[PDB]
């Protein structure tokens, strides 16, 4: 309330820095949104944010590693000055776009609302006369959210062993502190048949289109027995070269989504009796390759779910796929709100490239990153919450 | 020529005895063609000619053994009453119809026509002043020719071991000493998944259905590949019952055609692979059930065949499917010609049937009868075409 | 509360006198769960179910017409002997099998939880000593809930047109006062094609097992663009013959669901698309034939809804397909709550036979007619309450 | 015989015409062999062939017309120097290699025996030491062959109307003066769906990449109902790009085979159902576009025939796909003879290019070529001859 130092006057300070940076927040988003790059290629991105935190004042005083593990990523960390084990608290900057559509997923936006948050926190806890509760204040640049997956790169790195809540936003249509992201297995499938001119003795050869067409039906008459929450799609990416020569080569590119890794393997076995039984009928033989990269379903958070949904509905935000977030839920306490952007386009359409570098989807962007950094000021403060997000966070493990 | 006991001589006598014995023989055809009868189930047509045998004057100078081993078959055997190896010359009739059309294949001329032959080499023996050289002239009713093939029953109890050469006759649209029959193998294919409530949890089923759409869709693409003389036929004769249950049984009925044994086990294999495939990509098991009696192709004599068309162009003949009958030219030397009956329409169909009965077909029927007869003669009384006749049939067998 | 001739002391009458009807209405399942008969067929049930209502005491003080339109359907009708427009309300029967399997959706209980809450809400206004307000409690025997729709047969002779409200309830596997039940439209497709014998002239005919395996594919690889919650389920009823002739004619028989009236209409006619493809592709011919009755979603009632809800909470039920009464609730304002039972089978099992039977399963039955009793008694009681269910109705009906 | 100016020693003559020419024409071959050049990109072999003519003693004694009407196509016309409708004998040349594996159909080969046929036969006139008949020996370079069909493209400028008879030959494995060619129809076929986010909204996308898999089966099974002697190979040249877009474009490209035009136009139209169902049934549009030539299948002479057999069976030669010299046939009286030429490869493999650019294939190559041109000196000294070749032509042209 009205007292010297409580909890509400420290969230209020953290939205007042909010609003002070608001411009230069701006300004990186834009930086982010007009030059839109590709998973793996965010040089620019990656130039713009370290710069940002390396320039906020006093210089250096955010602790900057450039080229953190990968090139593009990066990560920035920040703790009272104060000496007296530390609470970690990681924020997620995401920056890659889509091929041809620019930020169609509204990144630049993401990238914004974690380090805005990240910067509420630090300026909150700044105005605590008192020395602050030990806490560290992390910002994780995470390349290739899009495509490869730069979270499971920097989990392999052990990037995430020492968090103990993670958080970041993601602009959609409607604002939502926790959606039901699917678990993802890619695959690519290619087919070895045995070339024969077709005009002459088609007999003695060995169709590897035969066999992707036939994959294509064995998988399309398995969709009446998938459970409705399960998800396939894929392409014919080679299905021949010239129509004189029986294909001896035959490529198709899918991916498999289910709600949990269970569904996803049992899915995914389906499907590969699916491929291999096309090789059998149609004699080729099949190479089977999974991505470098299984994406996990998010695991939602009970208790950080409620605690952002309280300030969320302060600050006047009205309540109602796959991502490598769902990889890092697995391992840290986390979570990933969806929020509106002043827009009714879709992502990964055109027109959410232009509601994300508009000005209208600022307000909505720094509200969602208010609602952040308030929420990371409730696990600071409120040692019953950090306690009931660990046991939410044990026992949603085993129910895997 | 002129000369007393010539061979030309005997052949007259042959077709002499052949033309007095056209109205009982006409009356065989018609008690045959008028009582249709199926596979297995020629009991009419089995006493009708046993009757016939039995009947040619002397009474019992045709040694008649009725339900020889198999009900409706039937064994006849006449040789001069001299005494001095015989050679054993066998006959063939047939006498199954078909489902529904009647006789649309015309076998009840193929009765006549073995009878015939067998009655005018007899006839001709007779006339011989000198004892004629010893000789057997057996005939041999086989059932079953259209389903089951019952000169394999007959091949699997010996009963053409003793044959030295077997002539036959099929009524088609043109003459010809020999045609291109193919071998056949015939499957049952029965699919078995896990039935499931298709409203409720239908991912709790395994659809046999799937299975027999994605066999039959494993087989139609492999038509592509398939030699040109291959031949692949089949229906769903179980495809569900209600639409409310996913389907765990599903059947089908194929048959596989194919001009040689070592071709056939080719295609037969790779049809096996395609009704595995769709077992392992619908997850139901298979049971892949072969006939009871693969179909062998026809077997040609060259020796008998030029000795045929020499006597059938002196006669006014002017020459130019799968049956039992390869299975028997793979055991003894044979020939099976095909002869016009004076009609355009098509084997199998139901104006074959008005045909196959009319009194225009019998002048055709009793021609090539006579020409049968006739080759009979001139394996007899020349044994250097006995010795080409069996030195074609040692090459043909080692070609396979 | 403890006033006399209050709201709560009916309710509890209602329940008292379902209590006393315990026995007798248990007897009335029996009678229908141990003697099975499917849609249309009711016969015994027919009379089981009209003799209850005759036999009530006093003798006639239930207007029972027998054979009500149809042969197995009836109606029953009471209202207080008072005299002073006057409330209808509706009280559903439902008492049709599955074949094979007997009552494996508990049709019996539905028939009796109908006539369970008939019977209490007479019992309480029979109570009320002051005259009651005019009411008129009708029954409907709707036959043939499986096949056919037998509601539907009774909309059309006008049967629910005087109808304020209706009740019934079904049993399942848990407590819910309303649950999405999906529109239906079931469909034969029936392919012409041109006979031919496929071992002589294949080429010379059209395939309609072609057909009906193209069909397939078809809508198999639509799934992939279905929306979620569509379903398209069907099987190959006739898939031909025998394998020597090229089938002529093929069979299909699908059935479609879909959440809205608008997009089964939309389903249907991709489907449509998808069986003239099929036709155009093999050149035949396609008689697509809906089923006589298309099965309309169940409109829900939001007033009706939360006052059934209050009254099975008082009774200590905690809470948490496609079927003929979506088109009585199109039509008059219904409720449709699905109860538990006491067993954890599914519906349109075996072993829900079991359970429907049961003696455990009268305890759940009589409680859920107890809670639709009282909720009959709200809406006698309350005109705001009526007001609100029609202002819903009609509100709902503009949405379709 | 030993006649002084005998059609035996004209004959004779153009053998010996032929042997001396044989380096010039092995360097001829090995030019063309060692270059290869695409279908209307044979430049080179343009350039060496037109030289080849204009250097024949005497210098321009040949009509060059290089670049005629196609940049790579040329004709080359002599006639002897008397004047008294001459009789015009056309010789074509090929030289387009497959792309890849270069002449592997023998392409420089059949330039060879082109242009030694015409040498043969000019040199033969030569000797006539009374003035000779007039007649006009046209030589053809008619480029790709193998694609596009330059033939067609000469028919269109009109450069076979005033053409008596044309030769040519073309090297295979086994000797035979005609071989069976069939009319080929290429088509290209292309599907327009709509695209949509997949993992978002799928059901309002139409997917392009079905419409190729239906199609692909749409005319597998139709298969099965395909004359025995028709031919259908196509790929997939485009089946989708990414996975999470449902492909709004895929692309086909097919070739139909028919013996006869009027075949061809059947199988062309059943195919174009088959795509055009395809289409129904996934909601696309179609655009089918057929190949700028149809090439017809060669119409045998049978005058023409028997003359050129005459002619090499006195050579010591032993006698036993598609082209568009079958058009050049439709127009002009031809016989286009296969030869083998020492190997065993068959065309369109590695193998055959070295066989074709092969010493051995030399013998062979000029002892056709020596065939070709004494079957022209038949025409050109046995009128009746030639009115037997027209007559065969008319009435082969009535048969279609
Ligand atoms: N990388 C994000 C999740 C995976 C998704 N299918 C994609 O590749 O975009
Ligand atoms: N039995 C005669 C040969 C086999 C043939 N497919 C049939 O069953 O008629
Ligand atoms: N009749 C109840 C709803 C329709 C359902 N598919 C059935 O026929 O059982
Ligand atoms: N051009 C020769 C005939 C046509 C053949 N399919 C090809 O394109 O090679
Ligand atoms: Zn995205
Ligand atoms: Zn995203
Ligand atoms: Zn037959
Ligand atoms: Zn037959
Ligand atoms: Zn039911
Ligand atoms: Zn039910
Ligand atoms: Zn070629
Ligand atoms: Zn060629």
């Amino acid at each position: 309330l009205y007292f010297q130092g409580s909890l509400e006057l420290l969230k209020l300070r953290s939205a007042e820095c909010i609003d002070e940076a608001a411009e230069r927040l701006g300004a990186l988003s834009r930086a982010i949104w007009s030059q839109p790059e590709l998973a793996y290629e965010e040089h620019h991105a990656h130039r713009v944010l370290t710069h940002f935190f390396e320039r906020e004042p006093p210089a250096a005083s955010w602790a900057v590693q450039p080229h953190y593990q990968l090139p593009t990523a990066f990560r920035a960390e920040w703790e009272p000055p104060e000496a007296r084990r530390p609470l970690h608290l990681g924020f997620l900057c995401e920056y890659d776009a889509l091929p041809g559509i620019g930020h169609a997923c509204g990144h630049n936006l993401i990238a914004e609302v974690g380090a805005a948050a990240a910067l509420g926190v630090r300026g909150a806890l700044e105005g605590l006369p008192r020395p602050p509760p030990p806490v560290k204040v992390v910002v994780l640049g995470t390349p290739a959210e899009e495509d490869g997956g730069g979270k499971i790169d920097l989990i392999e790195a052990g990037a995430f062993t020492n968090l103990d809540v993670v958080f970041m936003a993601h602009p959609s249509q409607e604002n939502a502190a926790y959606l039901p992201d699917m678990a993802e297995h890619d695959v690519t499938v290619k087919y070895y048949g045995k070339a024969s001119h077709s005009a002459s003795y088609p007999w003695e050869g060995l169709n590897a289109l035969d066999a992707a067409v036939l994959a294509y039906n064995n998988l399309s008459v398995f969709r009446q027995q998938m459970k409705p929450t399960w998800r396939v799609h894929g392409i014919i990416k080679n299905g021949g070269v010239k129509p004189n020569i029986i294909p001896s080569y035959s490529e198709l590119i899918y991916y498999f989504r289910a709600p949990s890794m269970k569904e996803l393997q049992v899915l995914t076995k389906k499907a590969e009796d699916c491929f291999r039984a096309a090789a059998l009928a149609s004699g080729c033989t099949v190479e089977i390759k999974g991505g470098a990269h299984d994406f996990y379903n998010v695991l939602p958070n009970k208790s950080l779910w409620k605690a952002y949904m309280e300030n969320g509905r302060k600050l006047g935000i009205e309540f109602i796929g796959s991502t490598d977030f769902g990889n890092v839920s697995f391992v840290v306490p986390g979570i990933h709100p969806y929020f509106h952007i002043g827009s009714n386009a879709l992502n990964h359409t055109e027109q959410y490239t232009e509601a994300a570098g508009s000005q209208e989807a600022q307000f909505y962007t720094l509200r969602t990153a208010k609602a952040l950094a308030m929420t990371a000021l409730d696990v600071i403060f409120k040692p019953e919450l950090l306690e009931g997000i660990r046991e939410d966070f044990k026992l949603k493990l085993q129910e895997e």
